[PDB]
């Protein structure tokens, strides 16, 4: 019996097995012609998930033993502090493995090879420091504000015919996000159909449930109510308590976030106040910094303890189908986003785009700098890390060397994601960037290369530099050790 | 053929077997390039123990039907004295039983054979007069305390490119944990993120736990509080004989009456100017709100094994009800902080008025294997604390080894009789030690064994195996140096573990499945 | 589904394991530490023979069903317009077939694939004129007329503990050899004789042969006589076969010396030195034949005796006779010296050269991989099979050394991207060193001819594109 | 057919078993006492076959795969020269592979292993004379020519009571051995009869055939003629060219032709159908030799030997005898003996005998016997190990233990304990003193030399070289035996 | 030709629609081309035969119901 038990070629061998699995599905997913996968499970699952992004689909299953989970985990806090892009850094990580095959003609000792990562250290730091960057957005910018990175993110995606458009949208919403503290008080939900623009602004946060169908029709100067919270004769105290405090606040209406109790859910209907019954958890967060807030306690609740936006909120019907709308926050901070789309399933795919969306601008806009995307990046960088394993003693260069074919497979991957063919994208890719133009990258729309700067994609500062970091440790871990697993059972 | 069947002649085999088995985990662990073995057993046995000290993996199982477990237990004798750098002893014993096959060409007396090691003696003693040792170690000292032995008994573990540094931070340790004390509350952690120090030292123990996101980030003139019950409350033991009570409201004095136990856990603790409670168990929710508005810091659940490594550390305390403060506490005051260590967040204590217990922490990368920094640094440790009691040492590197070859060699067929094949035995057992610290550093064994024997035949002692080199160099500059006792226990203990062994024959059973 | 018939990915793997199955048994025989293998055959075949050499083990027997043999046939045409070295050409070619499983990836027809044989004249051109050549061999020269390929043919061999001096000795040979009049005429062979200078050059040719016990010691104004067909002051008769025992006795009381069954190879370059013979029936004597005559004698060199001639009036020819430190390993020169001798005759005829080690390979590996980029789809992922092809060279050569071969890798990428042209593999030294200070370099012609006979032996398997049978049942 | 498969360290295992199965038989067959062993064959083998020479026994089959029949075949050319004595060649050689268990954990290269070889040039100049070999056998030799080696190699061999002189007599055969013409004339056929002497020397060459029935009882001042060609105008030609010489005797490699067969017994010849070979290369050096073509070949181109050629009977199967050589430079010798068991050993022993002492004549060289060579050389080669750079070292000191076994062997087939014999043995030689050895009767240590025990020089060479030879070969390829090349 | 096929279509039928008769696949190119500067042109009859013969065997065969096939053989 015993845990794990491995030594000699089958120990490097499982590490080797969970790096193969992952990058074929991830591979599909980047570039313009990205493939949409829809996940069906009967284990303890209900429906087929249907995820674009990568990183949501590994954090969301541990399907087996072998160790990946964690490297997996990582990728996440990549994505508050930069976002997705389009994910890349699984595949290079990956490839680290394949060349361990060349390794067993070594025959030795493969730890000494192990050099390679503290020189990659060397190396992340020769292309953070490097080539990327732009020159400009002094904040705001009336129009440095987009029509960059969140197109890049679109692109890669089909809908860019008219949705190009809602990417320039979303820079809009990071201007008014700013201010206060980070990335969070956003909501993004698309609808059904019938617009050219595609898309609407909305003023504040949007949500969709019903108290019942008995209770007032709409509501004014409306007040905001939120509950962390859900001898017969006493029943009735809670029923006058929650009366006797409502009407002096002249309460328009009631939000909480789980189960409520009956005898209250009639008395709102008569005194003219709408409730919602189990409202989301996140739409509440948000709703809380848009409207001044409050504290969530026991009854003592309503007054000054509370804090109440008094602009608007009704139950509203946009082009055909009704919802109920928040609107008219002071705070600024936080808006919410409503897309009309022009009726195609490519719009039932906004809300996959525009998610994508959210998470890119707010690093764009803090971050202050950029890099070129559409795979110009990786290229250019690939020819000088052939002359940089040579620079390097032969121990050391050894790991290097490998180090450097693996930005190879990514354009690859980029323009066979395109439809065109991925050998003869190669060698034409690699000739215009070993001349020396930066903005030079992969036109997947044309299936060749052009130049990237036109596009306008460019790709977030950040999402450069935590990735070659990350990659390096992550490989460290696997090739220095041929025995591990972890501990607890038995 | 076909069978497992066994006798005589073909039962020394299993002997025989038994020491080229051990001989292979061993070697990779011998020198300044080492590997790392975890090894995982299932049934009555706590977590898989990852050891890069050899002797403490040998003596913890007897793993088979062959026999080796008696050689393994005298290791350990060499151990009290000494028993470390790196592990060598093991590894020549094996090489004696190779020629045993020849020893049935020598057709007479195998425990006459067995006088040869009453020569192995007068070998062993040889190493002794054999190599210059050192000239030095005071007392605290400024440059002797490391940058030595350390070095290389940690050269053998992976950590070495990065780690030789924490090594060197190890004789401080050493310094503190000098006379007034003995050996006690050594607790050493590794943390998964990386810095290029690789290692912080810390005044006091280390500890890994939070009372919660809100209180005071730093505590000073700290006072420590440890309760063998909870702060858990309503039971007690008496119940109180089920209360009744009028109309209902009235009710809300017991909720008041939980408000009365917050309040004795306040008024008692502000007096003594409490910066932080330590429990080892379940905490009620009430004084947390207490705690963080007064500011003072507590651990809930804290593991008992590290109280009691405190407790030396503070000065102990008695532990009892809630009178638990004031004078029955006494809880030392330098230092109580969660320190930021480059990545993990961690609580340390430190200024310990006692100054007898201690905590040393290091880094490492992130892997299962990490964990030998564990057991490194208890090697560590150990020869340490001998380099300052000894004040000699003997050349690094294989030096050592190499001259008491030549030595040997010298004397094989002069003894006339059944002694020489025994006392020629011994002399090319000290051969494999060149071989084995260059094939770890990635260069040709063979080759090495060449050039390494021309140099010391010369007569250059410090001359050596230099491993970065590929080649033979200077032993003293680079600082390596092997522990003067560990030399004379080690050549004894040998000869006398070996003996037992050999004179022991095979494992007994009669039929195939 | 019943005998024997193949298509697509089947077919193709009997082509790749003809060249796979060469290259182990090769791979072995390459570098210092080369090994030496026994064979024992089926037909018409005595007994196991062993052969050092790649070239002389595949040359006479095609064995087995798959095609391989036909590839075989072209070594020893680049033997006798060049040279054994030490076998490695063969390696070079097998390695081009391992690709093919990538081959499959760029996933459409594989005889357009072949266009990127078309790219390969742009790699040939690549191993031309971007590489080391001379820079320096003009005649005789002071520290360079060795230490270079000679000693890395010589380095396969085990005798180089004493033995690399003697291949630096065979270049002062190769000066007095020099010009374009008749490649060859020179002999060598080992003496029981004392130490150090393991080898001394000499006044001529160098035969171990006695007529017999009755006869005279030596002649002077000696005539030589060369006959086809077994049996003037005549000083020494030289017959390649068997003489008859009556004219025996007549020589020895004229004072006329004759060799007996004496080997051919000797002959045809001693009459070059003499000035001919017309080797017919007894007619021969006399203008028909011509002869030189300064001395023959048999002497003792330093100890065993042997016959030399010397003195050739023609001039266009000589012979370096070494001496040594007596084993094996010292008359394993005997093989060495006429090796070293021929790469040179070429080295001055071609008035260029490269540098060895390796040196010249990785150089042009670094510039190869620019090639495949720039050139068009199709074309680009055929020509970079063959650049990648080279990588295993200098693996090859360091794993033979017994040194870490991934750690060489590395190191010798490092020193020629550089642009010093100098570095390369030094398997003594166990790294990299100046491949110069070691004095080594490669003639200009051998990296040629190799190019093209490497690149005809891969078609084989492309320009036909079926070979055997289907399904008679 | 160049594809036999096995890898890493399957390709030395096949090599490695070959030897070891070959070690424990021929080890028993050494020294005084040896032992005698049967092996059966079915397929056209009738029965056992018993053969006290090891060389005779691996030269007859060709049991099976695992390498051994080249190593084997190299002994007839060894035995031919110098070679048997007592067969200990084989034996050291196969154990040489068995520290190839040691080459695994060297982790590294077979082939700078190899370099033991390197040591072979230091350790075969090393004992080629710092052992003290001998200093006599000065060349014809009165009485040191023999009673001496010979003795031991029929020591092993029950005959030595009555054989031991048929075994002094072969040093006579030897001294007319002495030349540049040193592969061919040596025959010997045991004869069933009596005698003390048990042997009679010929002063020519002894051979077994007749013309026919008819054909002349005797020759006198004979004339010999040898031809190439079969005798298979044709008639009268042979007889015109015969009569004016006065021809006596005519011997034919090969088939004989009826015609003539008339001829020769009216006109007083003899002739010899289907003579082998090897006996007439001998008669040409004897009788002045002859060019041996067509039927040209008479009168000059052929010269003949006159003294006597005649058909006679020993006391059993009817020979043909020639003697009288003018030249005196080669002759033939006979055996009779007694009959029983001793006497066909009689055939043995001088096949043995012959190429033993004709390259101890010719040497000038021989070493002390009993392993007294063996023991010295491993003292000194010792010291060697060290005296090399180092790779060279470690390949030595493994070279140098194998030495050990040899007295261990002979210690063991002598009756005593190897233990106390190797360890009381290596301090007389580690001394200084040549002439002291193993003295099996005595059962330790004692003077040889009064024994009269002696090995030839040649052996030792050509065993030290062979050795070195039939291993490195052996360990380098695994690929043996199917079809032809690659 | 050695080039990727779904591309050749795409590119193939924008120039045949186009109304230039002379263009076509340039299997050296890898691309399209004008054919007649190759100097390629079919027989009109090759073309006008095949149509015609597979025709009338179509009317025949789905019209049946007894064969099978293997291959030439």
């Amino acid at each position: 019996a015993g845990a794990d038990e491995e030594r000699a070629e089958t120990a490097r061998l499982s590490s080797f097995i969970g790096a193969i699995a992952i990058g074929d599905l991830v591979k599909s997913t980047l570039g313009p012609k990205g493939m949409d996968k829809i996940l069906l499970s009967s284990g303890r699952d209900a429906s087929l998930m249907v995820t674009n992004d990568g990183a949501t689909i590994l954090k969301n299953i541990g399907v087996d033993n072998p160790a990946a989970k964690v490297l997996v985990d990582m990728s996440r806090v990549q994505d508050d502090e930069v976002g997705d892009g389009t994910t890349s850094v699984t595949v290079l990580a990956a490839e680290l493995l394949r060349e361990a095959e060349s390794l067993i003609a070594k025959k030795i000792h493969p730890q000494t090879i192990i050099a390679g990562w503290r020189e990659a250290t060397k190396a992340a730091r020769q292309a953070l420091l490097n080539s990327a960057v732009d020159h400009g957005s002094d904040e705001v910018k009336f129009r440095q504000d987009l029509m960059n990175i969140a197109g890049t993110t679109l692109s890669s995606k089909l809908l860019t015919h008219h949705k190009d458009h809602f990417t320039k949208l979303a820079v809009e919403a990071v201007l008014r996000l700013k201010g206060s503290g980070n990335l969070e008080a956003i909501h993004v939900i698309k609808k059904l159909g019938g617009s050219l623009a595609d898309s609407y602004l909305d003023e504040g946060f949007l949500l969709d449930k019903k108290i019942g169908v008995n209770q007032p029709k709409r509501i004014e100067n409306a007040k905001i109510l939120i509950a962390n919270t859900g001898i017969e004769h006493a029943e009735k105290e809670k029923m006058k308590e929650k009366v006797e405090r409502i009407l002096k606040h002249g309460i328009n209406c009631f939000i909480n976030r789980q189960l409520i109790y009956n005898y209250p859910e009639q008395l709102f209907g008569a005194a003219g106040v709408m409730a919602i019954e189990h409202a989301d958890f996140v739409g509440v967060e948000r709703l809380a910094l848009v409207t001044g807030g409050e504290i969530a306690s026991t009854f003592d609740h309503p007054e000054l303890v509370k804090l109440g936006s008094c602009k608007l909120i009704e139950e509203v019907m946009i082009g055909e189908d009704k919802l109920i709308h928040f609107s008219g926050v002071a705070l600024g901070e936080a808006c919410t986003i409503v897309l009309r789309g022009a009726t195609q399933q490519i719009l039932d795919e906004a809300e996959r785009s525009l998610h994508d969306a959210l998470c890119v601008l707010a690093q764009t806009v803090k971050d202050s700098r950029t890099v070129y995307g559409g795979g110009c990046s990786e290229m250019l960088m690939a020819h000088a890390v052939t002359q940089l394993a040579s620079r390097t003693p032969g121990k050391e260069a050894v790991a290097m060397e490998s180090y450097a074919k693996a930005l190879r497979m990514l354009p690859t991957i980029i323009a066979d994601n395109a439809g065109y063919d991925s050998a003869d994208l190669v060698a034409q890719l690699r000739a215009a960037h070993s001349e020396g133009k930066t903005t030079a990258g992969l036109d997947m729309k044309e299936g060749t290369i052009g130049d990237m700067s036109v596009l306008g994609i460019t790709e977030s500062f950040q999402v450069k530099r935590q990735v070659l970091l990350s990659a390096a440790e992550a490989a460290e871990v696997i090739l220095r050790v041929d025995n591990i697993i972890k501990a607890a059972p038995r």
